[PDB]
């Protein structure tokens, strides 16, 4: 329990649709992502850009989680006193866009899917706490 709780959130938020906490160590893994949407097939790859030692690459192309290409708007995954990204799902001849905020602990990689139309400040609000546990959990 208690993973299960952050994602309560994306249920309880009105505003967030997936969640994706994921144990990006070596092997990535999904340890608590709302199954059925996409996030939670978080492999190496997607979690390579989430998380990938790159310093410029993906921070224009957008990153990826469940082969789902999201765009970083404010890159501050890394702890320089924030952990959080703003990687929105842009869209591509007239599509409709969407919102993820994505933050970062010591050992491990939580996401924040949502999307109603979102504007992306309620969403920041929301991975902010759900990484506020995980900022409690000491990993």
């Amino acid at each position: 329990a208690g993973w299960n709780a952050y994602i309560d959130n994306l249920m309880a938020d009105g505003t967030c649709q997936d969640a994706a906490i994921v144990g990006y160590k070596d092997s990535p893994s999904v340890w608590a992502a709302v199954p059925g949407k996409t996030f939670v097939n978080i492999t190496p790859a997607e979690v390579g850009v989430l998380v990938g030692k790159d310093r410029s690459s993906f921070y224009v192309n957008g990153l990826t989680l469940g082969g789902q290409k999201c765009s970083v708007i404010r890159d501050s995954l890394l702890q320089d006193g924030e952990f959080s990204m703003d990687l929105r799902t842009k869209s591509t001849g007239g599509a409709p866009t969407f919102n993820v905020t994505v933050t970062k602990t010591d050992k491990t990689l939580v996401l924040l899917m949502g999307k109603e139309g979102v504007h992306g400040g309620l969403i920041n609000k929301k991975c902010y706490e759900m990484a506020s546990h995980l900022r409690r959990s000491q990993y």
